[PDB]
């Protein structure tokens, strides 16, 4: 369903060029795992039925970072503040979108497709549009498939971009990795999960609602038997979270 706009061979050029340099960056910083939150946690405040919020990089507002969902996220936004600077040309939308792309690459996920064009918007969303860590199926269903549009195939899939990084005491609460390897990207937080709860690794609620749940449980299963799967649902995915609102 997407009309991808027109960009000019300037804007191209920067987009890959850019691309390089998140590689180089990303990798350096080892903050891999903090730019797919910022890219796909900012990317899901959309709302189809009011066409609002989204991947539109409001998330760089003051306003929006003060959102306590949003705790750590300015050191996100701050660390890329630098090499924003050399493309100018660059939307915000386009370069945190990028770099969600290049972390899920640079750790060694999929190619996940990427096209410019966002226009970064004037207005945050309100707050309170999140998926909540605490709350089960029906909440996820009502977040990712009600406002966002996404299917219940991508909910599983997205999901499992918590095989990489962890959580924090002093941003959300929670702590710690999801998985034995988070700077990897694989399918090892559903192998993870379906395991049970290994000391030293972290399961949210949100997470654990996708094994009890009759349609998300067959995909942990498909996910943790098979990578390759995995890999193929989840670039379909992110590259649809990653363009909510975009294009259509
Ligand atoms: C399914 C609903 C989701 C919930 C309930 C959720 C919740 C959370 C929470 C509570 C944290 C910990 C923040 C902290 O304390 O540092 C986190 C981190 C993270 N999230 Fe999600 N999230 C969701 C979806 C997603 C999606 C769709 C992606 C990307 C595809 C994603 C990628 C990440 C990553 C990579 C981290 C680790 C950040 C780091 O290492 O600093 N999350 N998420
Ligand atoms: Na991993």
């Amino acid at each position: 369903g997407k009309s991808y706009p027109t960009v000019s061979a300037d804007y191209q050029k920067a987009v890959e060029k850019a691309k390089k340099k998140l590689r180089g960056f990303i990798a350096e910083k080892r903050c891999a795992p903090l730019m797919l939150r910022l890219a796909a946690h900012s990317a899901g405040t959309f709302d189809k039925g009011t066409k609002t919020g989204g991947p539109f990089g409001t998330i760089k507002h003051p306003a929006e970072l003060a959102h306590s969902a949003n705790n750590g996220l300015d050191i996100a936004v701050r660390l890329l503040e630098p090499l924003k600077a050399e493309f100018p040309i660059l939307s915000y939308a386009d370069f945190y979108q990028l770099a969600g792309v290049v972390a899920v690459e640079v750790t060694g996920g999929p190619e996940v497709p990427f096209h410019p064009g966002r226009e970064d918007k004037p207005e945050p969303p309100p707050e309170g549009r999140l998926p909540d860590a605490t709350k089960g199926s029906d909440h996820l269903r009502d977040v990712f498939g009600k406002a966002m549009g996404l299917t219940d195939q991508d909910i599983v899939a997205l999901s499992g971009g918590h095989t990489i990084g962890a959580a924090h005491k002093e941003r959300s609460g929670f702590e710690g990795p999801w998985t034995s390897n988070p700077l990897i990207f694989d399918n090892s937080y559903f192998t993870e999960l379906l395991s049970g709860e290994k000391e030293g690794l972290l399961q949210l609620p949100s997470d654990k609602a996708l094994l009890s749940d009759p349609v998300f449980r067959p995909l942990v299963d498909k996910y943790a038997a098979d990578e390759d799967a995995f890999f193929a649902d989840y670039a379909e995915a992110h590259q649809k979270l990653s363009e909510l609102g975009f294009a259509d």
